[PDB]
C-alpha cells in the first residue's frame, strides 16, 4: 500500500496558486510585460521564485540587470506575502483536511513538498502544521521543479521510498517532477492542462483516501 502522501501546496491545499498568479500577473505588468494570462500562467506552477521570474522575462527582448532581477522577485514576493495575511482555516481546499485526518489514521506518512519557501507559514496559517510529519525545505535541494528533488527529498524525510509514495499537484511542472521522482502522481485541474496519461481530478473533493486506494490498486506495470 502506499506509505507516504507527499503534498503540493499551492493550488491543492489551497487557493493559493490563484494569489501567485495576481502577483506575478502585477509584477510582469509593471515592468511592461503582458503576456501573463491564466494561459501562460500554467508554466508558472510549481516553479520557483526566480524560475517564474526569468520565464517572465524571456517574454521580453532585453534583460534586466542582476540588481533589478534581484529586486523584482523581493517586491513579487513581498505583495504575495501581504496578500496571504489572512488565509485561514476556511481557506483549505474541500477534502483536505479530512484526508489528512484520515491518512494520520492510517499510518500513512504526510510530507510537504512545495516549492513555496512561504509553505510554513502558510500551514500555519490554515492549522495544518500539525498534521505534516515532515515540510521538505525547498532551499535545500539542488534542482527545483521540474526536477524530482523535493518529492525525493519529501519522502527521504519521512522514511519512505519515493515508490511507495502518492503525490499530488495541479501544476504540469510539478507532474513531472513526481514522475521522475518515482512516485505515482495524481493531478487536480483540468485534462487540457496538465494532460491524459496519469488520474487528474477536477477539484480536491476527490482526494479522499478511499480514491488515492482506489487509484494505487490500479497503478501499471
Ligand atoms: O505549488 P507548490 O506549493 O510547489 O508552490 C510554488 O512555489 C513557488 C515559489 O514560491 P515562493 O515565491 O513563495 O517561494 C511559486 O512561484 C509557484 O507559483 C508555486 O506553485
Ligand atoms: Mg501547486
Amino acid at each position: 500500500m502506499f506509505k507516504a502522501v507527499l503534498f503540493d501546496l499551492d493550488g491543492v491545499i489551497t487557493d493559493t496558486a490563484e494569489y501567485h498568479f495576481r502577483a506575478w500577473k502585477a509584477l510582469a505588468e509593471e515592468i511592461g510585460i503582458n503576456g501573463v494570462d491564466r494561459q501562460f500562467n500554467e508554466q508558472l506552477k510549481g516553479v520557483s521564485r526566480e524560475d517564474s521570474l526569468q520565464k517572465i522575462l524571456d517574454l521580453a527582448d532585453k534583460k534586466v540587470s542582476a540588481e533589478e532581477f534581484k529586486e523584482l522577485a523581493k517586491r513579487k514576493n513581498d505583495n504575495y506575502v501581504k496578500m496571504i495575511q489572512d488565509v485561514s482555516p476556511a481557506d483549505v481546499y474541500p477534502g483536505i483536511l479530512q484526508l489528512l485526518k484520515d491518512l494520520r489514521s492510517n499510518k500513512i506518512k504526510i510530507a510537504l513538498a512545495s516549492a513555496s519557501k512561504n509553505g510554513p507559514f502558510l500551514l500555519e496559517r490554515m492549522n495544518l502544521t500539525g498534521y505534516f510529519d515532515a515540510i521538505a525545505d525547498p532551499a535545500e535541494v539542488a534542482a527545483s521543479k521540474p526536477a524530482p528533488d523535493i518529492f525525493i527529498a519529501a519522502a527521504h524525510a519521512v522514511g519512505v521510498a519515493p515508490s511507495e509514495s502518492i503525490g499530488l499537484e495541479d501544476s504540469q511542472a510539478g507532474i513531472q517532477a513526481i514522475k521522475d521522482s518515482g512516485a505515482l502522481p495524481i493531478g487536480v485541474g483540468r485534462p487540457e492542462d496538465l494532460g491524459d496519461d496519469i488520474v487528474i481530478v477536477p477539484d480536491t473533493s476527490h482526494y479522499t483516501l478511499e480514491f488515492l486506494k482506489e487509484v494505487w490498486l490500479q497503478k501499471q506495470k
